[PDB]
């Protein structure tokens, strides 16, 4: 994923940073303090970039021609992923987090099937 | 191209950084002092990097899902874009920067395309 | 850019993430929800510091003596436009933002005689 | 792990940067090439910077006075992994790359522990 | 403190850093109005994150088995001090931007008493 | 330093990083090892690149225009030293650290005149 390449590679990197924008979104509805609005906001913003970085990085890096032709779905399905990530950014209901997680596990599935070949 | 979103993206982001990625092959191709060859290659992976992480952003975020039907061609082609991007790192060949610069060429035309659209 | 040096420069790159900052002001007038208005200070903070960065580098490593030689008003140019990106930071006014790109178009247009010369 | 804090932890993320680290070591014996070399050091490097700053954080903001207590070797522990990270960096042999999974296996077997408690 | 490692470390990077926590906090509590207070906020966030960075990095990087042998209470001492910059991050209370501030003199006196030695 | 603005300041950041860069240069010429040199590079560039942040943010953000007023020779200095460190990078010469540590404490010596008036 450091596009050495080193062949190592796992879209857990992106889940977790995706689970920790829905951990946030989930604490923000618990705690309305306008500090800790703004820093939630703030750290939720960049947990989803980096979630999306990793996204893409699988989505440039790891997979290959074969792998978009296996799954011709596979291309809307990143890029359906990394925009219910830009979502999320841009709110504070644990749906979108959600959504982008349930995303995210279609992806990881598609992946370790790949890694069955 | 901050994900807030602003309304503003240029493929030129992109041109721009892979230019330099060219320009650095070249340089390469002229001085084979040691120092500057690992010098080089450090900063001609920084600038392919900085390329590809433009052309992410209009892929995840300009891009929108009525512009890929109507380029159902653009996932492959922002894909083989960064691909081309990540072959460049891994060469000292300009033609390598050159085959990156004319896939972000095609994608500059779809762009304003959408735009003027 | 890159301090390689890489002999590629362009002040398009201060200007396109000035242009973010000036549209996230536009924005933030015509919305005032108190998550918009966060994302929107967070991420014009971030747009304004990239733009300053570039100025920096035009600055440090593009212009040269003779430079400064030919345009005694330069380093005063760049040090207002830099200090321009600074208040556009802490100012949700469209006129900050403003004033920021004028004072890059006029860095823009000595840079172009110093190539052309 | 965002130090908000959000909750969400794991030392997977510093496992797969520290499973890069020894796949590029790997790698390196097997091709002499210069300029593969100077990507591949320059790409290490990078990885085990981020699989430190991964254990940094767990044993700042995850890891409390309790578990300290508890586990009387943790400082240790992690002071000791972090150490062989940057052991890896300054070295090629993939048994260097090792040390540092193996204390991480350590730390995360503490982990999990913690978890459960 | 670069890991090369360069032989050059100096607690003073993050006491700077943490002088502007404290220092802003103070401005914070001069300021009700709410765009000042998200780039407090924001700024604060960031220079937090750095003092908590420069401390990690003497703790892994500078003091050596034999130092934390030597004095017993080191890594409890610095893993107050990272602690103690979190609760900073989540507060505008000067008085946690000054208690991160007295675990680093005592840090920085060990670190002399190491130098000199 | 962090454009807050919070009011501090220092070039011994600047300072402490050029020092770390004259250490590299020195260690570089004694040890000839490939895979070190390499390192040594990446790593002497990270730190030159900060140094030159740091004095570009003083600048910036914290030389005013009366300063500029009273130092007629302040803006061509601090050009003078980011360009020095920059030679430094493309350098293994220590002469050529030296020479940006010479900058450095010239313009150190402004800083704190400035802080006395
Ligand atoms: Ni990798
Ligand atoms: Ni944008
Ligand atoms: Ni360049
Ligand atoms: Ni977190
Ligand atoms: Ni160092
Ligand atoms: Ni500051």
């Amino acid at each position: 994923h450091c596009d050495l390449p080193c062949g190592v590679y796992d879209p857990a990197q992106a889940r977790i940073e995706a689970e920790s924008v829905k951990a946030i979104q989930e604490k923000m509805a618990a705690n309305d303090d306008l500090h800790f609005q703004i820093r939630a906001t703030v750290i939720k913003e960049q947990r989803a970039e980096l979630a999306k970085h990793h996204l893409d990085v699988l989505w440039s890096d790891y997979f290959k021609p074969p792998h978009f032709e296996s799954y011709p779905e596979l291309h809307t399905l990143v890029n359906e992923a990394v925009k219910a990530l830009s979502a999320a950014k841009a709110s504070t209901d644990p749906a979108t987090g959600q959504k982008a997680l349930d995303y995210i596990a279609q992806i990881d599935k598609i992946f370790w099937e790949t890694k069955k070949a």
